[PDB]
């Protein structure tokens, strides 16, 4: 089928007033527009988030502070930092309305895979997998992804988390520790000081979702070609032992090489193979944004992968759009690895595939209400 | 013969709305007010820096840009993206306050040690380093370090500029790249990508100032012992072939254990050391701060230095006050190291002593 792409001008002027990341959103759209990939994909107008939607993760404590928040902005409101706001998650004016409209974005998506309208639904405003269910935690105050997830856990009985972020998805993680509905796979850089400190290869869940978590610890540093061979050896291994009915995806641009944070050394095109891989499956698969702090960088990584779901080639070229000047000294679309080391023992990464693999065989495959 | 404190309430209620450093001035006073060491230290409340005291290095015509964002906000001003206005240094209301009162206060902290009222002069909320004369860049739109260099000049013949922040000091080696009169000295992370990417150990400065600018590119998941054996190296050659009359010295905190850029793995006390080696010369030094962005341990780093600068011990525990539910889980002054690896390898680093030592054979 044609693709879902999640947008709508006001949607994408929202997102642009995100602190962290501002003018983003208009970015990573305009970069697609300028390669008319809207063109080849069926155009969704976003939903907000309802309440009773976003509570089904968030506690309906939390969501009333960031309501207040909203309205009476900066203030040092004394019950701020009980729920994460402060440095990483800003408290001003509007973050219920950016918290509401990329959750109902997300969950939006998920109802197009539900619906059959797709096999691939887009939101690459999404991807905020920090928040807790009473608690904003990087960058963003909603966890999107889990909410996409619970929205399509309406249909689909074993669902795949991929986290490709240069961050432990830490928050999709511990929402479905417990359960084995939710596989949650994540790569990312783990190194003690590094944000958030978690997703060792030896967390694999608690109790009954206990070896329904995956996490691959991963050195600064690492390109395109080592990186493809982790993902695919974990990805088949899980595909083997999950069987996934459905895929949520989430392709934070943070490990692209420009990037500020400069820790991993990827191209989108070693991303973009980790997308084909995961696209042959042939299931329903809701495609997040994320991080991304090289902003022209990540707006050239999404566009690619854009392009990769839509199975074109595109011109090395950048065409000419409203921010073409962010684009020198170059301006193409390829990006080019940094000239420094892969902190990346190929031993070390064999071991952590080794642990992989053994966890993996404790998982079974069951269907609703065994035994 | 007490070192000077650059404060007042409205300086550090202003320095607490940087967007890049919520709260943070707040955070290092609080916890040094804690320790009282305010009260062995000569309070003096900071002037704002004029618009002339503010051309001495950057241009009128990027000054009066910065005023007029600053009365207004981001009404899409094209030529805002060209005065490095943006994500790193965001055009909202009060940027030119902001700058004219950091700047300002270490003008009044360079013209401290002018008055021979001080030998050891502080501003924390100063350190500003990338800034050049006509762009902002790297969080902040003015360079505080270049306009307290020029104010020292005023009375001594040579300035010795010490940057031990996790960047490269790129504003302030490159605004006097040309001279001999001031030589910087940047220890600093050094890896294709990182900001701002320029300082390489080949880079000497320019004409008259050749070999009068000193890089050391370091690697990621350095700890104290090894940095002060480079750092001393360094400025045990420096002093001996500059001959400095004053420093001026910028402590960012990003290089401390726990930074969430965590690159290097240093603690506040492998900091003071290089401090202490500093102060040994008993010349008239400019105290200045920079990035760090663990708020807490920037508080915990400067709390300590400072009292490194008073030769004093602090108590491990820290004590109660508007900040303190931030100091968690553990609640003392120490920050442990991570356990991280270190990426420098000593043959490298040894190579790099070397090439500096070469260069410092030109300096006379
Ligand atoms: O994309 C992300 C990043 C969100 C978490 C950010 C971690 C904290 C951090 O990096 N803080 C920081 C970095 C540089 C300067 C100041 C603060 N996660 O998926
Ligand atoms: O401390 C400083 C300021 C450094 C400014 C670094 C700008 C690049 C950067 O780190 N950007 C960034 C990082 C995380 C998230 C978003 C942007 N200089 O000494
Ligand atoms: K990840
Ligand atoms: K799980
Ligand atoms: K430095
Ligand atoms: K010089
Ligand atoms: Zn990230
Ligand atoms: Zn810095």
């Amino acid at each position: 089928l044609v693709p879902v792409y999640i947008y709508s001008p006001e949607y994408v002027s929202m997102c642009d007033s995100l602190a962290k990341i501002p003018k983003r959103a208009s970015m990573v759209h305009s970069l697609i527009e300028a390669y008319a990939l809207h063109k080849q994909m069926r155009i969704v107008k976003p939903k907000v988030a309802s309440m009773e939607e976003m509570a089904t993760f968030h506690t309906d404590a939390y969501l009333q502070h960031l309501q207040k928040v909203s309205q009476e902005g900066d203030d040092d409101h004394p019950d701020s930092i009980e729920y994460g706001l402060g440095y990483d998650c800003p408290a001003t004016e509007g973050i219920f309305d950016y918290a509401a409209a990329i959750g109902g974005a997300t969950i939006t998506a998920a109802q197009c895979l539900i619906d059959g309208m797709c096999k691939v639904a887009i939101n690459w405003s999404g991807g905020w997998h920090h928040a807790k269910k009473d608690e904003a935690s990087g960058f963003f105050y909603l966890n999107d992804a889990v909410l996409g997830i619970l929205r399509l856990r309406r249909k689909f009985e074993r669902i795949l988390y991929v986290d490709l972020d240069l961050h432990h998805g830490d928050g999709v993680e511990d929402a479905f520790s417990f359960t084995s509905k939710v596989m949650t796979v994540s790569l990312h850089k783990f190194s003690p000081g590094f944000f958030p400190g978690t997703g060792d290869v030896s967390d694999v869940g608690l109790g009954k979702g206990r070896y329904y978590s995956v996490n691959v610890p991963i050195q600064d540093g690492i390109q395109d070609e080592k990186y493809y061979q982790i993902c695919e050896s974990v990805l088949k291994e899980v595909y083997q032992a999950f069987n996934p009915k459905a895929v949520v995806l989430q392709l934070g641009a943070d490990t692209i090489a420009g990037d500020p944070m400069c820790s991993f050394n990827m191209t989108p095109v070693g991303i973009g193979k980790c997308l084909k891989y995961i696209l042959q499956w042939q299931l329903a698969t809701l495609i997040l944004g994320g991080g991304g702090y090289n902003l022209a960088n990540t707006a050239r990584c999404w566009t690619y992968l854009t392009g990769v779901i839509l199975g074109k080639t595109l011109s090395s070229e950048i065409p000419d759009h409203e921010f073409f000047t962010a684009y020198g000294p170059d301006y193409v679309l390829e990006i080019t690895p940094s000239c420094r080391p892969d902190r990346n023992e190929p031993h070390r990464i064999q071991q952590i595939l080794n642990y992989i693999k053994g966890n993996l065989k404790h998982v079974v495959i069951e269907g609703r209400g065994s035994h």
